[PDB]
C-alpha cells in the first residue's frame, strides 16, 4: 500500500498516461480539478499527503489528479514541472488557473487557490 494511496478518497485519481490526463481535464467539465505533481521519494510530498485527503474528503465537488513524476517525466516536463510538490489547478473554460508549490507547512496557499477558484466563487 504505497503512500499516495492512503485513505485515498473517490475523487482523488491516480494519472498514468498524458491521454489519461487530458482526459481527466475534459471529463471534468465544470468542477475544480487541482493537480498534485508528487515524487515516489518526496518527503514533503509524503508528509502533506494526510491534509490533502482530508482537503478532497471536504471538498467531494473537486477532482484531484494525483500524478507521479517519477512516472510521469515527459508529461511532467512537458507542464513545465520542475520542482515537487507542485500543484497545478484547471476550472473550465478558464483552463488553468493556478501553478504554485506547496508543503504541509504552507498548505493554506492551496486553501487560499481553492478560495479563488472554486465552484460558486
Amino acid at each position: 500500500p504505497k503512500w499516495w494511496e492512503r485513505k485515498a478518497g473517490p475523487n482523488m485519481i491516480d494519472i498514468t498516461s498524458a491521454e489519461q490526463f487530458l482526459n481527466a481535464l475534459k471529463d471534468a467539465g465544470d468542477r475544480l480539478v487541482i493537480v498534485d505533481f508528487y515524487g515516489t521519494w518526496c518527503g514533503s510530498c509524503r508528509a502533506m499527503f494526510p491534509k490533502l485527503c482530508k482537503t478532497a474528503k471536504e471538498h467531494p465537488n473537486i477532482l484531484f489528479l494525483k500524478v507521479n513524476f517519477d512516472e510521469n517525466k515527459s508529461l511532467c516536463k512537458s507542464l513545465n514541472v520542475k520542482v515537487l510538490p507542485y500543484f497545478h489547478f484547471y476550472r473550465g473554460a478558464d483552463g488553468q488557473v493556478e501553478s504554485f508549490s506547496c508543503s504541509l507547512a504552507k498548505f493554506q496557499k492551496l486553501r487560499e487557490a481553492i478560495e479563488r477558484h472554486n465552484v460558486g466563487s
